[PDB]
């Protein structure tokens, strides 16, 4: 079957990350749209001018709220975008056939929005040359970073290819977790967020989301689908672009 | 020998575009520096902010400025780059050891600076798919555009794979020639811009810059040195990347 993709990049990238997915799954017959988050890829904003993580979402938002009525697809995230798909659940659950974590956070409902951020900076504290910086929003201070050239060499396109990490040198920008934010935020709803279908995917092999963070995520709110692939590093679309269109496939075929 | 390369883009693209070469020209030993020209690339500016060409080429120019005493770069520009290398050279001719002009516009001393470009319209006239827009900027209505997806894969990524193409579709960004302003503008100087080495790269196979357009440059404003590299098409740096590499190493040993 075919399906409507859409594909949700982390913080402080672009729709650009997707540049070698996006193809391989319409050569299969597939719609897709890879979207560029607030203050991220080529949108005009920068990110000063967000205030949340759910205003960061507001191009997710604005997506499928003009979808059609009837009309459903299938979110994939990756990294920081379970987040965003959480959000986007609460308020389209019925526009949404499932959601794909791709190497990404899984929020639950039993726990505030920032439990399993939290937990992620307990399993990775050291972020190495990664820089951050603080400005003020609608009365909060928000930490701001920049994803250090070494993090993004050693941890995240671990195993790419240099014309591959060249782009996240020349592509990456500032963004920011709203961590203290996500604190406060409303927890997500069962009925919304809670009553998708979700399916988990990962690697082992993932420097920056190591194992012991992922296992963990799994333990603590049950995936409906667990998909392993074996090897790759933690950008499976640009090391293992090929299982993961198969992967989504089999998703495709699976929820509609 | 070692130098100091300086890669242009052109308008409606980034610096992104040459993330295939910059990391072969370093494994050679070289500095790289790739820039995303005003409005362009990640640049957090919008197109209808810029008034002119000059203006457009504010990072080049800046980039420059920051330059040490002594201290010499080789420009390289694609497309219309090689305007953003003449109105540097009319301000820093002392910091440039040579230009190179890949696939790219070659301006002159004897007509004004839009001679050229107003050439490349009457040589390639139909734009296909490419949108057009106006808007003012210092009392002056400037036409601004967007390059077309059917023109990007049939005409400049002719010969690329798809994941190079996506990166166009998802980057590109609206940009603009300035043409009626670089009409009326001051001619390029022999003393600066027409001081300077000039090496000419091209390849007969390009779909945008053909050949009777290229080949008419090269008789207009005779190159100190032509380099043709066979096969590939318009996006050298990415069909043709080695031999591109190789063609700047020869460069660097030359000029200084």
């Amino acid at each position: 079957a075919f399906a409507h993709f859409v594909l949700i990049h982390t913080i402080c990238h672009g729709a650009w990350i997707w540049h070698k997915l996006k193809p391989l799954l319409e050569a299969l017959g597939h719609k897709v749209t890879a979207l560029d988050l607030a203050a991220s890829g080529v949108d005009p904003r920068q990110i000063e001018e967000i205030g949340s993580f759910d205003e960061y979402s507001e191009p997710l938002l604005t997506f499928l709220e003009a979808l059609p009525p009837g009309e459903k697809v299938i979110l994939v995230g990756e990294s920081c975008g379970g987040l965003n798909i959480a959000i986007a659940a609460d308020k389209y659950c019925e526009k949404i056939a499932a959601a794909v974590f791709h190497n990404s956070v899984l929020p639950d409902t039993e726990h505030c929005p920032s439990y399993v951020v939290d937990k992620l900076m307990e399993v990775f504290p050291d972020w190495k040359d990664t820089t951050y910086f603080t400005y003020t929003k609608d009365g909060k201070e928000i930490t701001g970073l920049k994803l250090g050239f070494t993090l993004l060499r050693e941890n995240l396109y671990t195993l790419c290819g240099p014309e591959e990490y060249e782009l996240a040198k020349m592509l990456t920008r500032k963004g920011s977790l709203f961590q203290n934010i996500l604190a406060k935020r409303p927890f997500f709803t069962k009925e919304g967020y809670g009553s998708i279908k979700k399916i988990y995917v990962w690697t082992d092999q993932d420097e920056i989301f190591l194992p012991e963070f992922q296992l963990w995520q799994i333990e603590n709110y049950k995936p409906d689908k667990v998909y392993k692939v074996e090897g790759g590093d933690h950008l499976l679309q640009l090391t293992k672009t090929k299982e993961i269109a198969e992967i989504l496939q089999e998703v495709a075929d699976t929820y509609n």
